[PDB]
């Protein structure tokens, strides 16, 4: 029983975090095999970050302009290249702690664990969702650039995020491990801001199922709705439209609880129209949207507290 | 910016988790140096758990009745003894991944990270607080017994919790690493239940400071209160009394934000009397009490967004 915002165990990623310094700029890198991946902004002075030409800045650098430290050992950079917004620093030592890994780009509405790191030293781990507007509501301070987000499946680490910057609203923006930004953001100093966001409806429904699995049903009702009728209410409350694929994804949770997906939609519609009336669901007074159907299935018992 | 329920990086603990089997019962153990620590309930059949005499059950066991597996390697048990509610299985191999560690018992109101584990394999990591009633609101399924809770300070792992059982309300109970239960609970099948709980007032105040540090002040007011006048309101809302030591602990947060502790108490008093009026604080619609002053200082910038 219980339901928590649960991250994946971070050890496999901890063994990959290093410190990268170029000039007076220091940030985190990811050491996999004989390559260290880090944000290309490491080559910029704060003067440069306003209007940087990264190709022009990088051609003026040599391998020995890059200082990479893994704990107490200094790794020798033997090559360097830029791929989109990341630098790839080839080093003379392959990381003996390299896990099985993939570079995967995630979809808005999906979740991942973040290992917050400073000066190559891991500080904390937490769960995040990619927002519909391609920002993440992370927790990051100066020095966290290059921290990574990931999921783990059968000892294989799927890296999906590298942290780059904080936006004026305090939310965060970054790239996949190929250096391609999530959303309309750039690694330069501009007035860029997060666009309008929405609530991840399929995740809210999954979380309502999580509450039922743990033995709570107070928000349920005898009503049902059509997919079209629910989406008309969802649009009014800034919720994303629900698709038939979303209904199919919620199938296993619907079967375990005996509550049809469109029946749970009727419950959500009532919760949106009436609020919670002083009550809580899984310890929250808001409708939580940062748990995917997979997250619920992974954490909740396979047997419902009937 | 941002504020998340952030756990410590779990790698140092992952390298210590093993599987312990005795008869048909399997759970998790903690392998430090040449000793494996696990709940003594591993020696019980489910028949035994109603009224077990553990000394009588243990004397009937030999070293070879205990099967310990660390990944794929089986460790040979060369000794065994019981200390309170934990078993200590001496093995013939010292764990080469043993971190610097301590066995510390925590106080109600303090926080720790939990590495949820099943069959000796870590599954997830999350933050928990020890409740005033000595339960934890964890997330645990069958097979999680022996999972541990910990804090990390300068590469030293302070182990503070080993998981034992789930109570009828879905909350969790366990011991320190010396096998002594937190709270009035026992490792046998009884009608035991969680006692009445309260809200951790000092943590709520710390969390309000965290909100101010990140740039939010909507809940503040021009009023102040005396420590006695606040505690009269705290008692009515099932909040713990605030001590002068608590005020002293909040000193650094009060100085960083320029908000006197008794001024923040006035804000909390108003929030308790009037609710939030549809507004949120740090993404929550409830007053959060599972962040300590230390947790806030560790995660928040040292500079307040003025």
């Amino acid at each position: 029983s219980g339901f928590r915002k649960m991250a994946f165990p971070s050890g496999k990623v901890e063994g990959c975090m290093v410190q990268v310094t170029c000039g007076t700029t220091t940030l985190n890198g990811l050491w996999l095999d004989d390559v260290v991946y880090c944000p290309r902004a490491v080559i910029c002075t704060s003067e440069d970050m306003l209007n940087p030409n990264y190709e022009d800045l990088l051609i003026r650098k040599s391998n020995h302009n890059f200082l990479v430290q893994a704990g107490n050992v200094q790794l020798r950079v033997i090559g360097h290249s830029m791929q989109n917004c990341v630098l790839k620093l080839k080093v003379d030592t392959a990381n003996p702690k390299t896990p099985k890994y993939k570079f995967v780009r995630i979809q808005p509405g999906q979740t991942f664990s973040v290992l917050a790191c400073y000066n190559g030293s891991p500080s904390g781990v937490y769960q995040c969702a990619m927002r519909p507007n391609f920002t993440i509501k992370g927790s990051f301070l100066n020095g966290s650039c290059g921290s990574v987000g990931f999921n783990i499946d059968y000892d294989c680490v799927s890296f999906c995020y590298m942290h780059h910057m904080e936006l004026p609203t305090g939310v965060h923006a970054g790239t996949d491990l190929e250096g391609n930004f999530y959303g309309p953001f750039v690694d330069r100093q501009t007035a860029q801001a997060a666009g309008t966001d929405t609530t991840i409806t399929v995740n809210v429904l999954a979380w309502l199922y999580a509450a039922v699995i743990n033995g709570d049903r107070w928000f349920l009702n005898r009503f049902t709705t059509t997919l079209n009728d629910f989406n008309l209410v969802a649009m009014k409350y800034n919720y994303e439209p629900l698709t038939q694929d979303h209904v199919d994804i919620l199938g296993p949770l619907s079967a375990q609880t005996g509550i049809a997906v469109l029946d749970m939609c009727a419950s959500l519609k009532e919760l949106l129209q009436n609020g919670m009336n002083g009550r809580t669901i899984l310890g929250s007074a808001l409708l939580e949207d940062e748990f995917t159907p997979f997250d619920v299935v992974r954490q909740c018992s396979g047997v419902t507290f009937q």
